[PDB]
């Protein structure tokens, strides 16, 4: 079964694991939201997020997310996330 273009890929890394998880969103990226993301990994409780970003001001950060209607940042079709308990 083969997937659309419209693909985004996802590394997110677990408080409860060494290695990532890599994952796919079938959205294309300017698309993506927390919601999507949630989604995607699918764990479930309460959770933080964090995600590779660059501010132009403090360079490559790991900028934490609230909101389900969020936008995520990425690059090229990749998001990296870390995911915590809370």
């Amino acid at each position: 079964p083969h997937m659309s273009s419209t693909c985004t890929k996802v590394l997110y890394f677990t408080d409860r694991s060494l290695t990532p998880f890599m994952v796919n969103i079938p959205k294309r990226l300017e698309e993506v939201t927390l919601k999507d993301f949630k989604a995607a990994i699918d764990r479930e409780g309460n959770h933080r997020y964090h995600f590779k970003a660059m501010d132009p001001e403090f360079g490559t950060v790991k900028e934490e997310i609230f909101h389900d209607d969020d936008a995520i940042p990425g690059w090229e079709g990749k998001i990296v996330a870390w995911v915590e308990e809370d």
